[PDB]
């Protein structure tokens, strides 16, 4: 199947071919970031290209809301 | 070596420059979007369009719309109508 | 502040219009390229992502069917 599957606890996105998506994904508006492993990163605050991100337990990213956080979510 | 490069906006559109001073046409992905570029190297903003058969949608900021519904057409994780 | 393409140290960077670095793959000319957490474009060797190992050659471009 496409899209999210939860695993063992943990959420994976899968494309249409059926290769597993990682680093920001963006599903009904909202962005999440998969690590390498394609795992979702959840319910924390990380660093990429030197930008600082916090995505919540649902793993979407906070956006436009408090730190403070932009459109980007920078 | 080309003296800039990447994304570039000419009268009120965008192109994106290659490091041999060419401009990319076509799918372009980066920073976790899709956009697409006509032959000119043009980027697609705010429309509907056809590649290959298959219907995709870009917004105003050339970003590919993925896994969502526009106007009630649903799109792919690759930004391709279906249901 | 330039923005685009970068050559730092070396390295090729990707740098968004607002002044950030692209991060993950980029696919331009239908070529992919895969950008470091820390922005730098990965050069030349076999890495892991989801699972599967990858290639990229000399130029950071991403070998397909070979
Ligand atoms: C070809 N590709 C593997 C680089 C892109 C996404 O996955």
């Amino acid at each position: 199947t496409t899209g999210w599957k939860q695993e063992n606890g943990m959420w994976y996105f899968y494309n249409t071919d059926g290769s597993m998506a990682t680093g920001w994904v963006q599903v009904n508006g909202s962005w999440y970031y998969l690590n390498s492993n394609g795992s979702m990163k959840v319910n924390q605050w990380f660093q990429v290209g030197g930008k600082w991100y916090y995505v919540n337990t649902s793993g979407e990213l906070a956006v436009n809301t408090s730190y403070r956080v932009n459109d980007n979510g920078e």
